[PDB]
């Protein structure tokens, strides 16, 4: 299993059709995971699934700027599960990333960051083994 937090660099920045796959397996009696696509310092777009926000599941999307949280968006479909292998797919569109999870359409993010050429690392977090996590172009 890869080390987590993990680094993934993302050489060159994002584009419209590269697609992230990460393939990992939920912990026991997991809290929370997260994905953070970065530009320095600031988060594009983090995806946040939180296992027990006042006892209900939630994804919490955001974007940090200047260590300032931007607003919430959040989507109560809930596809990840203690102790269960996932697949996420990021793909990445002209005016959002489009997530899928288990090969089902999750939810869209669109670009508040709009620099995508310097969105270049993505940070993989949490309550999680982490076996892989790779991108291509489609
Ligand atoms: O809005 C999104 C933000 O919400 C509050 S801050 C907040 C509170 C109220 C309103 C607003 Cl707008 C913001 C979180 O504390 C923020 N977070 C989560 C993690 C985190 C770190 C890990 F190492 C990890 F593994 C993980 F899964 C998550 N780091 N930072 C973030 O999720
Ligand atoms: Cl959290």
């Amino acid at each position: 299993p890869l080390i987590v937090p993990y680094n993934l660099p993302l050489p060159g920045g994002v584009v419209p059709r590269m697609l992230i796959t990460i393939l990992g397996t939920v912990k026991p009696n997991a809290n929370r995971i997260a994905l953070d696509f970065q530009r320095g310092n600031d988060v594009a777009f983090h995806f946040n699934p939180r296992f027990n926000e006042n006892n209900r599941r939630v994804i919490v999307c955001n974007t940090k700027l200047d260590n300032n949280w931007g607003r919430e968006e959040r989507q109560s479909v809930f596809p990840f599960e203690s102790g269960k292998p996932f697949k996420i797919q990021v793909l990445v569109e002209p005016d959002h990333f489009k997530v899928a999870v288990n090969d089902a359409h999750l939810l869209q993010y669109n670009h508040r960051v709009k620099k995508l050429n310097e969105i270049s690392k993505l940070g993989i977090s949490g309550d999680i083994d982490l076996t892989s996590a790779s991108y291509t172009m489609i």
